[PDB]
């Protein structure tokens, strides 16, 4: 349904390639992006449906200006990044990933995370070595390449929680920020400061993102989170 | 080329699969693992040619023995793992995995045999999930004093192949050393060692055939080299 | 140069203890501290000159009240901490302590840090074994404690710098919120963006908190910050 | 008890040293280090009696052959190390200090750790902060300066056991090779692999050993460990 597209002429809108393959189907977004020489351009057209998308692919190699394009399937080039500083607009993501040579299809935005697509499965890989854990103004930066769709990678466990923090609510709006959460389970009468709760998110990147709650303070304790154990 | 086959009968070894599988196309690899609670078996098989991997999928939903298999293509299932103790045989290495119920579809390792320098094991599984839980949880688990490291593979211009080596002194600026220090993480293919180098921050950039290479090779960051604690860090891509 | 005095009665006032002391010569500053269990209080009496401390020392074992105080040098108790949320006060530093029962003799708050005193020891380094890399609010806190008063643990030396950020001023302004600085070299004509500089802080402290820099987004690079190797 | 001389001529061996200082007091131990740029001789001297340290002091300024001697209490000055590979000798203790230009004054090396005394207070934080997390032959270097000398420092908790590994013999087993164990306390009936047991050891420097267990596999799991918080 999602599609890159490589090598158009270097003036190109939104507009240009949107009147270009509108032809194809129902696009739900079409965005921009200056190559890295800025000579040329790339595209990221998300379509309606599989053959909304199958269609622009009939499109590769076909000479637009006097540039010869490349269409092909954007896949696995997702990665998500997080813990920035909250001041953080899309031009300052747009920037680190220009400080490190990487082109960004597209950054969404808005404890906020932020999801980014770019042109090469390498890149994507690349942008998280590079980046995460780099520190800006205080803040340490936690990227990872996307976990697409079983509980497996999915749930999470929270441990060194006192009897007081033992509490569905606070667990809940502790970690809502992160994505989606399927279900909290809190094993039966806890009655030393090492009572623990289980939690499941809906897909993967939001425990991972919870992973951060690892070493941090809740309350007035150190709490332990990581990925649950997978049942037997 | 790889394949999985899942639900294949308890008893069936590498023999009985290859006999199975080898009229679909020549096989260069049979490997096969125990189910988790050690009820069937899977098996990699891995073809010479991709239709020898078709044929085998063709295959799915058969019966053979009692079981009904499954056949699919196995991609993005390879993880590499290193730093663990000299003394850890593949056994060693599948009993963790286990520790964590995960399935180790194969696991290829430098015998104890060849004392290797570096050593490393590239481990198949048999979920793409399976990989990325398994390096998330045993990535810096520490193993008598070894703090351990893996990653799941990255498959092959420059671009993460190519480190860069700082914090040397100009008697550490030697080609050979390097070398041989680097040798053990995979194949190098150039040694660049800019001029004139010659405040102990000289620079030395390494390119590898691969990128699971270049990858083992930063854990020579925050290490003693001669008399010096080099850093490792990949190359900045090229504008 | 300064005074811990110990089993005080729990109702002596800061005033009180001003007064009981007042006697031994200036007083420059003057803390008091419940215990954990609220039975006692602790003060942190800072003199203008060395007899005032030793006066007081002599009031030792002394009865005030009905209890029998201890005084002695407090030496060795000293920690920095640094990179919390702006908005913590003061009372915010304080029951962090107390999250760790550590008894806060005195906190001072003016890239801002806080120094903090403790009755013992082993408080200062327990102090910083617990809380040190404490996530809080995605701010990773770090502390250690003070190292007293030759270049040796007070240069820091700076790498991976781009022809652009080998800036004299520029560093300067990334770098003086951490202490004063006493001199900043950058050796001539290194004009692979590897580039290096040195930075003499007035004190160690600064210099162990320049340290947060390592690893951090100066400009469009990440930049590595370590303690310089000492001349021979 | 022990002294630091320094300034000796850069002839004077362990058996003149002792002739000098013999009329101080009964001594016990005796360690001679060459100056880093082999201008001069540092010793160790233990005595037996604080006399016969104190006698020493007296000493300082002495003008011994044609150098002008320093002598004063050796405090403070002394590291543990561990971590580093099986093979490793004195000799390559030594080496390790020397390249980060630190004189070694004494080192013993009976999971074995090595004790080392330094010549300045400022050398043993200096030395720890370079040497701390090396990576030598794949092994991570473990250093802290020593914690001289209740449960504050001596207490850990080790979380994420079994119900197999909650036994007070395979725990003994496992964390007596960090220094001598005073007591292991396991709470009773924990019969969700959330088990936990506290060790405390005769002293700190065993304590901070032993944390590194921590992320640790024992048996078939990663455990955790840390310091115990100090009792309300």
């Amino acid at each position: 349904t999602t599609v890159l597209v490589k090598n158009l002429p270097k003036s190109y809108n939104q507009n240009k390639v949107y009147k270009y393959f509108k032809h194809c189907g129902p696009i739900i977004h079409v965005d921009v992006a200056d190559s890295l020489k800025k000579n040329f351009r790339f595209a990221r057209i998300e379509f309606a449906r599989y053959d909304g998308a199958l269609a622009a692919i009939t499109k590769t190699h076909k000479v637009v200006g006097q540039n010869e394009i490349i269409v092909s399937h954007l896949t696995e080039c997702t990665l998500w990044m997080t813990n920035f500083p909250p001041s953080y607009t899309q031009r300052n993501i747009r920037d680190l990933l220009q400080d490190i040579n990487v082109v960004a299809l597209s950054i969404r935005l808005p404890r906020r995370f932020a999801y980014i697509d770019v042109t090469s499965k390498e890149d994507a890989r690349y942008c998280v070595e590079k980046l995460n854990g780099l520190k800006i103004e205080g803040y340490t930066l936690v990227t990872k390449v996307s976990n697409p769709l079983t509980l497996e990678g999915r749930e999470i466990m929270i441990r060194n929680l006192s009897t007081e923090l033992l509490d569905e609510n606070l667990l809940r709006e502790s970690f809502e920020g992160f994505g989606s959460i399927e279900k909290i389970n809190i094993p039966a009468g806890q009655k030393f400061n090492n009572c623990c709760a289980f939690m499941v998110f809906e897909n993967k990147d939001s425990a991972e993102r919870a992973l951060q709650m690892n070493r941090s303070l809740l309350g007035n304790r150190e709490i332990s989170v990581s990925l649950a154990d997978k049942k037997p």
